[PDB]
């Protein structure tokens, strides 16, 4: 079924609430020992997200090999992407000894370091040039190298230095500023024209690690990223656009991390973005 036809249907009848709580009813359960561990217990942002065992990425260390991040593989479609937690003042180490190890090229951030008066993540990158940040418990150091800001969006060049073997590598950060503090978008435009900025960049391609995304828990807005981004290039490689099954791509993505889309307002939004992004392409 045509998902424009979906969308009026669910909208008409106001059933996104219905919707929505079938894909928590279907959803994979998966265990998370490692997470729920007494010794990681300052690992993790909140108490109800965490990283199925099976899709975790490990750190590269004998002593702790946790962080709060999963891998989700999408076959068909033939991308990865690493959904993590916001960093926390103990773990801005781990992110970036994971961005090094995982061979990442892109870390989008989908969140401002406070919002609603609270702090949603640590200052987790250097804001000038010539104060640059070192990371003493994972041996790197990291610099700002450019910042181009406008109105919808930053992107930021940092060099990221491993200080064991003295190799370098450009990383670029993508920052969407203008996600309301409560709600979703009135229009998918903004975060669809910074989509196509992150694809256009390299970072979202097989000659690349992963790319990183968060928000403050790493399941809400960096879900919609995901699901926009992999609805689209299904719609690009099949016969038939119209068997695209959003609910069916979610509920894939679903055996990775829990808890992708955290609301009917969230699912609503994706499928508008995917009807607009396909209708700007097709
Ligand atoms: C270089 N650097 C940055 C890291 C990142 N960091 C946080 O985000 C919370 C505090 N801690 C560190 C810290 C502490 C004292 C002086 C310098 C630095």
């Amino acid at each position: 079924m045509e998902m424009e036809k979906e969308f009026e249907q669910i909208d008409k009848s106001g059933s996104w609430a219905a919707i929505y709580q079938d894909i928590r009813h279907e959803a994979s359960d998966f265990p998370s020992r490692v997470a729920k561990l007494p010794k990681n217990k300052n690992r993790n942002r909140y108490r109800d997200v965490s990283p199925f065992d099976h899709s975790r990425i490990k750190l590269h260390q004998e002593d702790n090999d946790y962080i709060n991040a999963s891998l989700i593989k999408m076959e068909e479609a033939q991308r990865s992407y690493i959904l993590t937690q916001g960093p926390l003042p103990n773990t801005v180490g781990h992110f970036w000894e994971m961005v090094w190890e995982q061979k990442s090229r892109g870390v989008v951030m989908l969140n401002r370091v406070m919002e609603k008066g609270s702090l949603k993540c640590a200052q987790y990158w250097p804001q000038k040039e010539e104060k640059e940040m070192i990371f003493e418990d994972t041996n790197l150091k990291l610099t700002l190298i450019s910042e181009d800001i406008k109105s919808y969006y930053t992107v930021r060049q940092l060099e990221l230095e491993n200080l064991t073997t003295q190799e370098t590598r450009e990383i670029l950060h993508f920052h969407y500023t203008t996600w309301p503090d409560f709600g979703v978008p009135e229009s998918p435009a903004s975060f669809l024209n910074f989509l196509f900025k992150v694809r256009e960049s390299g970072s979202l391609s097989p000659e690349h690690g992963p790319v990183v995304v968060h928000c403050s828990a790493g399941i809400g807005r960096s879900g919609t990223f995901c699901l926009a981004d992999t609805c689209l290039l299904l719609m690009d490689k099949r016969k038939d656009p119209s068997s695209v099954d959003i609910k069916k791509v979610l509920l894939e993505m679903r055996k990775f991390r829990m808890g992708l889309i955290q609301t009917a307002d969230q699912l609503r939004f994706s499928y508008l973005a995917v009807i607009e992004g396909a209708k700007f392409i097709m």
